[PDB]
């Protein structure tokens, strides 16, 4: 069963292989009600941009969430070296954007001290740098964590692969209007499904469950996290 | 303690070889179940053989095959043909019929052939039928299956998972109204497909299903 | 300022990434309504006259005994396939040391509140760390509860040498069509992760519908 064959990404293909090969890889799903950081955005939005110069979007609230979340969960943090289960003291997320050659893995670094606007700001300055061929090395080397997004391909759901050596990996997919259950009551409110595959290697699953709830947490009360 | 071996084999070597990943999704299976009831009467007589849905899913996959030649693809083996794997039931356990050259088949013929390969796996007359495939759809709605996680057939790329027609309660213009909503899940090895392209695919599918004036042109 | 801590569940490492690499695992996910076993809970009585609560587990226990005996492959172990004529069940508790996997045997022959009790025994033992090795060896299946930690949804992991795992979760009210009327039900997701080299697509699929069905007509799980 071969027709026209292309010689070869092929140490990627290694890297893909060995990550599922060299983790205890399991995912655990939920979901999340977009309803109000969409309303923070409708109201503060037109003026941040202004007193702010960027734009709020979503992602600086996840990268927020997910700092908060980290810092809950160090395990979640933390990397596993051969023998040894290398903590940080440092929070750098790794944030995969697309480029025409495939994703890349651009690191925020110290996302923490960063606010909304600085966030909203860097992650512009990478998607851009992404599109033009201008990420450096320096910026794809490191981060503890990764958030992927492929709701802007349309993802309802999905099994995302963790990056080694990281330990987890949170994929973001795309905002659906959902009949719900509120007050015993059926509204349709904007849900997502948040999908966090981790090596079980090191999170359990009371952990994995408890970092995505407080994801789910943060994120329904924005308030409580800007 | 108290009181398939090749095949124990190639299902671990499936997994241990591939990077295999799951994308999942959602059709709505309404306007397929209108054109069955208004014209599968006239279908079933000017043809012969019964309108079912699986024509349509080997229909829209093999527009999809056509749109992402890697999920086509084979570790890089390109494939210029659309042979479809077809998992089947006997009391064997499933076996994967080929439908070939399914782009050159119309509805009926896929439908035929479809019928022909289920009744000689029930007979046990399949022939060694079982040899190639690009890709494979599998069907476990069959079985009352709500959604899964489809392991791949090596040295196939992808697999495609079709679930149980259910009834759910949908936001269809800002309005909610009962569908019969079915889950999509496309597992695929991610050292040949990558994510936009394994979402891209799926959603190629739905949006043909969910379309068939469309598929059919 | 920056550094990164080398501390010095290795076994346990080494168990999980064998029990992923030694078996072709899958999951089949399904759900559950739960307004039938919420309204027996019926409970009160049950309380007095038997002494301990009535629970979920119980029905889940029951529930998984009976499709364990319409689906031995299930019940089954691969050794390198030992068939088993026992019903004992693994049920992942959780202790301040992660979880653990006490053993309830014979559950087929226990009754609702003894099981009721079991289950309770167990997991105070595992509280105050006096889990005995013999309460932690054996079982045929395993049944893991991640709805007391808010999940959703998930991918349990086979406990080798065993065949299968069930995991419940959370139930959420969730809007549903019964008789082409959307009502709200307290709906929960069962996955079922089962080793494919053992068990197959409809057998699987199977046990997990069939737990489903009892579970939704405990009137048929009372007593059997």
């Amino acid at each position: 069963r071969s027709e026209k064959r292309v010689p070869m990404r092929k140490r990627v293909a290694e890297r893909l292989l060995e990550a599922k090969n060299s983790t205890a890889m399991l995912t655990t799903f939920n979901e999340v009600n977009m309803k109000p950081i969409m309303d923070l955005r409708k109201q503060y939005g037109e003026a941040f941009e202004k007193r702010h110069g960027i734009r709020l979007g979503f992602m600086s609230f996840y990268v927020k969430a997910v700092v908060e979340a980290l810092k809950r969960y160090p395990e979640v943090n933390a990397s596993i070296d051969g023998d040894d289960v290398v903590y940080h003291n440092y929070f750098d997320v790794s944030m995969a954007v697309s480029t025409p050659r495939g994703l890349v893995t651009p690191v925020l670094r110290d996302v923490d001290t960063l606010g909304m606007a600085d966030i909203e700001k860097k992650i512009k300055e990478l998607a851009v740098k992404g599109r033009d061929g201008k990420l450096t090395v320096e910026d794809l080397t490191g981060g503890n964590f990764t958030i992927t997004n492929g709701g802007v391909f349309g993802s309802l759901m999905s099994t995302p692969i963790i990056n080694p050596p990281q330990s987890a990996i949170l994929g973001m997919h795309a905002i659906k209007d959902r009949p719900m259950a509120v007050n015993g009551q059926v509204e349709i409110l904007p849900m997502m499904y948040l999908a966090l595959s981790y090596d079980h290697r090191l999170i359990d699953g009371r952990e994995s469950v408890g970092f995505l709830v407080t994801i789910k947490e943060l994120l329904e009360d924005p308030t409580r996290l800007l």
